[PDB]
């Protein structure tokens, strides 16, 4: 029923998915002189090193506000693939997985805690 519990268990999950090559081409942001066209294919840049600092500035209020960021850098990658098998995609597809395979306790534990906070 720990209701700030959330804040190092997602500290701990951004370290893994750092510590993960498939994290690589989502860590920081793209370059346009490599995609010059990313931003006509996508409004909302986000990637984890944006999700990491604004965690640890105090910007996120709930898991629920960073897994709405992370799940943006997935459908980011997904919106500008040219292809359903291109590697970068291919990458944000196995990362997705692991993320939503770890976040879900996350969740749970902190929508339980603020439930019994409110009972
Ligand atoms: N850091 C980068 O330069 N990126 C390249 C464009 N991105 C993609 O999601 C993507 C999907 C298919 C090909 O690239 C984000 C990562």
């Amino acid at each position: 029923y720990d209701i700030q519990a959330w804040k190092k268990q997602c500290e701990e999950l951004l370290n893994l998915i750092f510590q993960c090559e498939d994290s690589e081409p989502f860590r920081q942001p793209v370059d346009l002189l490599e995609y010059p066209d990313y931003r006509d294919i996508i409004d909302t840049p986000m990637d984890f090193a944006t999700v990491r600092e604004t965690l640890e500035a105090g910007n996120y209020e709930s898991p629920m506000e960073l897994c709405k960021d992370v799940r943006l850098i997935f459908s980011n990658s997904k919106a500008y693939t040219p292809s359903k098998r291109s590697r970068i995609y291919s990458m944000s597809l196995r990362l997705s997985a692991f993320f939503e395979e770890h976040i879900s306790s996350v969740l749970s534990d902190y929508k339980s805690a603020l439930r019994f906070h409110k009972r």
